[PDB]
DNA sequence: GCATGCATGCGCATGCATGCATGCATGCTGCATGCATGCATGCGCATGCATGC
DNA sequence: GCATGCATGCGCATGCATGCATGCAGCATGCATGCATGCATGCGCATGCATGC
C-alpha cells in the first residue's frame, strides 16, 4: 500500500524535473521516433548530478548515499510523464561530477556497499546473451482459454522482497493438458562481464583487482574484450554469506556504461561537431592555401621535413575503395615508408601519429611477432567451443599501425604482412577453424640504413636491403639525410634552443609542470592539434569524390613515361603505382572537400611521387 | 492480475443493471441521505431472482449453482456504478422465488454445499456482538511518523485464498518503540446465530436439526431468541476435516435475514401502506356508520353478541397513556372478561382475536403457572452470567393476550397478574437479579359459571365467585346466556345450515378443501378481514386524540350518578371506572380519525358501559 | 375447621466439556563420504628457422 | 655453401574445478497421558399451597 515518504519523494522529483525542462522534450524525442519511425529506441534518459546539487541538496546526497530509497521513487516519477505527454517502464542514467564516489577496483572496499560509483578499468571478458523468460502464455484445447504466469528474481529490483517461487504450469485448474506458445511469451536478454584496472593506473608487479558487473536488455552488447570502460551502478550484496548453514557475494548491478579512448587501443575517438565548429572547417576549405597550413601545423617542433608532412596527411585522410558485383574489392589506403640517419626524428613522427590518429597501434621491430599480429586461438570455458582474440592488426581495422624498427623483422612476418597490405585479409587454417578476416588498415614504418648512415657512393639497393615485393607495396619511400652545414646548423640550433624555453599558461616560473593521463570520451598562422581531428572526422564521413575524365589522361602520361624512362629509381615500377596515383590523387580531393578529383590534385600527387622517387 | 471470465461477467452484469433501471434510483437514494443528513444508512440493495431469469437464464443457473463464481463480479459491478453516480465497497440481497434451493434445517444435504439456499425456522440463540480488528495505526516518538498494517481471515471471501498470516507490530524497521492508537484503528463488529426446524414443521416425537449462521456488520443485530426467521446465504464448508493429521465444518455466511410473524409469537405484523389504500381508509370515515360496519365485520359467523364485537374493537385501538415530569405512568390499556353458558361460541371469539391480531399469545388455564407468565433465570456458559428470558405477557408488550379458561388460575399467579393489570410492570428479585422490566399489555378472558349454567335466581355474587380487587381492573364485565326459544332457534339454525354450506372459489363441489400455514411477512357489507389490519395500523400510529373542556362534564355526571345510586351491579365502583371511562372515549376517538375527543364518543362509551353493567 | 397430597425450592454428590504442559518416539533432513568426469597444466622432444664461418 | 643455436609445435602425464548420490546421524515436530478447573446433572428432602372431608 502506498508510503508517505515514497509519495514525498516522487512529489519532489516531479517538481525537479520540472524545474530543469531539458529532460522533458528529450522523452518527447522517443516517442516521436517510435511512432514516426513505424529501429525502435530504448526508454531512457540521462541526468546530471550537478544540477541536482544545484535544485537540492539532500537529495543529492541521498542518491549519492542511498540509491534504494530515491531511485525507484524517480524512475516511477519520470514515468508518470512520459504517461503524460503521451497521446512500457522507463529508466535512468547519471553523469556529473561524483566526488570520492569516483574509484577503482582497487580502492573500492566494503564502506562503499549500497551506493552509487564510478568504476575504471579494462573489460576483459563477456559471456553469452541469453534470453531471459518473463510471461509464459499457454492453451487449453478443451476450454479454447489461454492462460499466462510471471517470473521474477533478485537482481530486478533494488530493493529486498519476500521471494515467490512460482511454478511451470503444465495442467490446468481441473487437469486440461496445456500447449506452451513460444511465440506469445516474452522474454529479456542478459549478459555479464568482468572488469579489471587499467595496465598504465596499476602497480608494477602486483596481480590486479577485479569487479563482476551485470547487465539486463538494451545494455547488453555495448563493449568486448580489451576496452577502456567506465562503469555507473549499485555496488550490491547478495544472497547469504554462508549464515544458513568466504564472504557476501558482491557485483554491480549496471545502469551506465562508457566507451573510453586511450592511446593504443581498439576504440576510437570520435567527437560531437557544433555548426559552429563546421562553419570554421567549410570557411577554411576555399583559401588555396589548406594544405600548406594543415601540413606546417603537424608537429611543428620538428624542423623541415615538410613533404612527409605532407604524405602523413594524406595517409591519414586516404582515398576510396570500391567493390564491383563481381566480387572483388580494391584497395584504398596508403602505406608509407622512410629511410634515414639516427638522429632525424623519425620517432618523433612515428609516436605524433599515435597521439592524433583516431585510432593507431604501435609495435616496434620484433616486439610482436606471429600470432600477435594476425590473431591467435583461444579456448571458451563453458560453452568448449575454440574462439578467436585479435592481433595488432585485426584490431586496427579503418585505422593506422605504426611500425618502429621496421627492418628488424623475420621473413615470416614479412610474408603474413604481404596479404595486410595487399588484399587485406587474414586468412587462418588451424585444428577445426578455417575463417577470413578483415584487416584494412594503413602502414606507416621507419628503417636504419645498412651502413649505419646512407652511403651516397652506393647505389640503394645496397642501403636498403628490403625485397622488391615489399617495397611494390609501400606506396612510398622517403630518404631523408642529415648534411653537416653551418648555415643550417645556425638555423636548426637558434629554433631548436627556441622550444627548449616555454612556459604553459599560468606557472610562475621555476613550478615543476605537472603530468595526466588523457582518457578520452566516444560517441602563416598553424591550427589547433584539436582541431585537426575535427576535420578529418568531417572529412571522411562526408565526402567521397569520384573519378572524371580529366585528370586520367595526366596519370596515364605520368605512368607510361616513368615505365620508358632510363633513370635509376628508388623503388621498383609496377601497376601498384598506377593504383597508387588514382589513391594519392583522390586524398587531396578529400582534402578540398570537392565532389569530384580535379587535374590540380593529380599534379600534386605526380609531384610528390617524382620526389620521392628522384 | 485481471481475469478474462472475472471481466465478462462483469459486464453482463453491468448490462443486466442497466436494463432494469429500478435499482440505481435505489442505489442513488442511499447517497442522498447519508449527505442531505449530515443516522448513516448501510450500503446495500435487493434483487429479485425472477428478473434475473428473464433478462439471462445461464446468469441465473450460475447465481443458484455457482455463487462463488458470479457473487464478486456482482458486487463489483454494483461498486463500480455507485462511483460512477458519485459526485466503502457495497453488496447484495436476494428475493424472489428460489425452487428447490428453498430448504429447510433437516432437508438441507451434503448435495447443496456451495450453493445459495434459503432457510426456515426458529432463532434458538445469539451470541454477543464482539468487534473485530482490520486495520490497526501507530505512533513513533523518535520519528513522528504513524505506521499501519491488515488483517483478514477465511470468513470475509468467498473463494479460497493463500493465507498471509500477520504479526502485531510493537516495533519500527529500526527499532524504535510504537505507541498504539485505538481512536485511529478500525474495527467491524461480528454475531453467530443458531437456526432450528420450527415446532409445527417439524415430526412430533423426534429430536430437532439446526444450522449455524455467521453474520457482520450490518446485519448484526436483526433478530432475538425466540423468533420466525427466514435466511438466505452460502452454504460453505471451511478448514479440512482431519486429513491434515467428525467431518468438515459447515456454515451458512448470512447476506439475507428477514423476520417472519406467525401465530402466538412475539415477532408483531405490519404491512406496508399504498396511497390508494389511505385513500379508502380515509373515505371510510367520513360516513357516520364507521363503528357499525367494523363492528359486524367482527367474526360474522357468530351470530349476535354485538356488543362485544364492539368491546373488541374498542380493546384493539384503545386509548393513550400519558407520563408526567414527576416521573408517574397512567394506563391507557382495556381489559375485557366474558362470562357465559357451555355453548355460547366464547372461544371462537378469543382465536378470532388471536388469528386478527398484529401481536397475540394464547394462554389456557392451568396451562402456563408462574414463571411461564412473568420471567425466567437461565445462565450463559460462555460468559457465566445469570440472564432472563422472558414469559407470555412480557412478550405480549404493546399487544394482547388471550386466556381461555380463566376460572382455573390459582391466587399465587392472580397476584402475580394484579401488578401486570394495573402498574405494567414487573419486579424480578432473584439470587443476584433486581430489575423492574416493561409489560404493557391488553387482557381478554372468559370464565365459567360457578353452577354449570347461569343461575337467574342468585345474585353474582354467588354465580361468579372472583375477587373484588380483581374484578377492579377488568374494565367490562360482560354476561350472556342462551335462553331456550323458538324464533331464534329457527332463526340461528337457518343462518348456521347457511355458513355450512361454502363454497371457496374455483372447487369443483366434492374436492377437499386443502391447508396451508399462513406465515407472514413484517417491515350493510362486511369490510374484508385483510383490510381491518391496514385500518388499525393506521389508526394507531397516527391519531392521538387530545380531551376537551366538553365530555368531562358528560363523564363526571355519570360517574357520580352511579357512585350514588342504588342497584345491584355486576361489578364494584372505583376510581378505576373514571379513569375507564376516559379510555373507552378516546378509544371510539381512534375510531373516528378525530384530533380531540367529542362528546357523542363520551355517550357511546357511557351507554356500553351502563349496558355491561345493568 | 381439620387432614391430606402435590408442586415448589434447598442441599447434596457426580459427571463432564474445555484447556495446557511433559516425556517419549516418530519422521524428515542437512551433512559427510565417495566417485565420474572433462578441461587445463607443466613438461621434454622433434622440427624449422636465423646467425654466423 | 656449411655448422650451429633459439623459437614453435607435438606428445605425455598429472591435477582440479564442477557436480551428484548414499548411509548415517543430528534434530525438531507431532502425539499420548495426565491432570486442574468450573459448570451442569439429578436426586432426595423440607416447605407452602390447593383439595377433600
Ligand atoms: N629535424 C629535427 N628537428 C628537431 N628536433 C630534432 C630533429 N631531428 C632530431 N631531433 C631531436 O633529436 C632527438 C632525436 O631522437 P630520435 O627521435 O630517437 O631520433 P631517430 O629516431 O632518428 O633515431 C629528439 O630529441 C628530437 O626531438
Ligand atoms: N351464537 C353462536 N353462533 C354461531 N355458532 C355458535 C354460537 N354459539 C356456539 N356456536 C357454535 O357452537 C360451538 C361452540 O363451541 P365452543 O366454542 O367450545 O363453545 P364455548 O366456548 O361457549 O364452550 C362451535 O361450533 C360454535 O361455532
Ligand atoms: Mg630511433
Ligand atoms: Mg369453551
Amino acid at each position: 500500500a502506498p508510503d508517505a515518504v515514497f509519495g514525498d519523494r516522487v512529489r519532489r522529483f516531479q517538481e525537479f524535473l520540472d524545474t530543469f525542462t531539458s529532460y522533458r522534450d528529450s522523452v518527447r524525442s522517443i516517442q516521436v521516433y517510435n511512432s514516426n519511425n513505424a529501429n525502435i529506441l530504448p526508454h531512457r534518459i540521462i541526468i546530471s548530478l550537478d544540477d541536482l546539487r544545484e535544485f537540492d541538496r539532500s537529495f543529492w546526497s541521498g542518491i549519492l548515499v542511498e540509491p534504494a530509497y530515491f531511485i525507484p521513487p524517480a524512475e516511477k516519477a519520470l514515468t508518470d510523464l512520459a504517461d503524460s505527454m503521451d497521446d512500457h517502464p522507463w529508466k535512468l542514467s547519471f553523469k556529473g561530477s561524483f566526488g570520492a564516489h569516483a574509484l577503482s577496483p582497487r580502492t573500492l572496499t566494503a564502506q562503499h556497499l549500497n551506493k552509487l560509483v564510478s568504476v575504471e578499468g579494462i573489460v576483459t571478458k563477456t559471456s553469452l546473451v541469453r534470453p531471459k523468460l518473463i510471461r509464459s502464455v499457454h492453451y487449453a484445447a478443451k476450454t479454447g482459454r489461454f492462460h499466462y504466469r510471471d517470473y521474477t528474481d533478485a537482481t530486478t529490483t533494488l530493493t529486498t522482497r519476500i521471494p515467490t517461487p512460482a511454478i511451470y504450469p503444465t495442467e490446468d485448474t481441473e487437469g486440461n493438458k496445456l500447449t506452451t506458445e513460444y511465440g506469445y511469451s516474452t522474454f529479456i536478454d542478459h549478459q555479464r562481464i568482468t572488469v579489471q584496472e587499467m595496465p598504465e593506473m596499476a602497480p608494477a608487479g602486483q596481480l590486479p583487482r577485479s569487479i563482476d558487473v551485470i547487465l539486463d536488455d538494451d545494455l547488453v552488447d555495448k563493449t568486448k574484450p580489451g576496452d577502456r570502460v567506465n562503469v555507473v551502478g549499485v555496488f550490491k550484496s547478495l544472497g547469504a554469506g554462508g549464515m544458513n548453514q568466504i564472504g557476501f557475494k558482491t557485483l554491480i548491478l549496471g545502469n551506465t556504461v562508457y566507451p573510453l579512448h586511450a592511446r593504443s587501443t581498439g576504440v576510437a575517438a570520435r567527437q560531437m561537431l557544433t555548426d559552429f565548429d563546421i562553419r570554421n572547417i567549410n570557411k577554411l576549405s576555399k583559401k588555396k592555401d589548406i594544405f600548406d597550413i594543415l601540413s606546417q601545423s603537424l608537429a611543428p617542433s620538428i624542423y623541415g621535413h615538410d613533404h612527409i608532412k605532407k604524405a602523413i596527411l594524406l595517409m591519414l585522410m586516404g582515398g576510396v575503395e570500391k567493390n564491383l558485383e563481381n566480387g572483388s574489392h580494391l584497395r584504398g589506403d596508403i602505406n608509407i615508408l622512410m629511410v634515414g640517419d639516427p638522429s632525424t626524428a623519425k620517432s618523433q613522427l612515428l609516436r605524433f601519429v599515435l597521439n592524433t590518429a583516431s585510432l593507431a597501434i604501435a609495435t616496434t621491430g620484433r616486439g610482436s611477432s606471429g600470432v600477435g599480429l594476425t590473431a591467435a586461438v583461444t579456448t571458451d570455458r563453458e560453452t568448449g567451443e575454440r574462439r578467436l582474440e585479435a592481433g595488432a592488426m585485426v584490431l586496427a581495422d579503418r585505422g593506422v599501425v605504426c611500425i618502429d624498427e621496421f627492418d628488424k623483422m623475420t621473413d615470416v612476418d614479412r610474408v603474413a604482412i604481404h596479404e595486410v597490405m595487399e588484399q587485406q585479409t587474414v586468412t587462418i587454417a588451424k585444428a577445426g577453424i578455417h575463417t577470413t578476416l578483415n584487416a584494412r588498415c594503413s602502414v606507416i614504418a621507419a628503417a636504419n640504413p645498412v651502413f649505419g648512415q646512407y652511403d651516397v657512393n652506393r647505389d640503394p639497393h645496397q642501403n636498403i636491403a628490403l625485397p622488391d615485393s615489399l617495397l611494390s607495396r609501400f606506396d612510398l619511400l622517403f630518404v631523408v639525410t642529415d648534411d653537416i652545414n653551418e648555415i643550417r646548423d645556425r638555423s636548426i640550433s637558434e629554433h631548436v634552443l627556441r622550444t627548449h624555453r616555454y612556459l604553459p599558461p599560468g606557472y610562475l616560473e621555476g613550478e615543476p609542470v605537472r603530468e595526466r593521463l588523457n582518457l578520452s570520451l566516444a560517441v602563416p598562422k598553424l591550427v589547433t592539434i584539436p582541431f585537426l581531428r575535427k576535420y578529418v572526422q568531417y572529412a571522411k564521413e562526408r565526402v567521397i569524390p569520384q573519378l572524371t575524365q580529366e585528370a586520367i589522361n595526366v596519370i596515364v602520361k605520368n605512368y607510361t613515361d616513368l615505365r620508358n624512362d632510363d633513370n635509376t629509381k628508388k623503388s621498383p615500377i609496377t601497376a601498384r603505382t598506377l593504383e597508387t596515383l588514382i589513391r594519392l590523387a583522390t586524398a587531396h580531393a578529400k582534402v578540398r572537400l570537392s565532389k569530384t578529383v580535379n587535374k590540380v590534385d593529380a599534379k600534386v600527387a605526380a609531384n610528390l611521387l617524382r620526389f620521392a622517387l628522384l
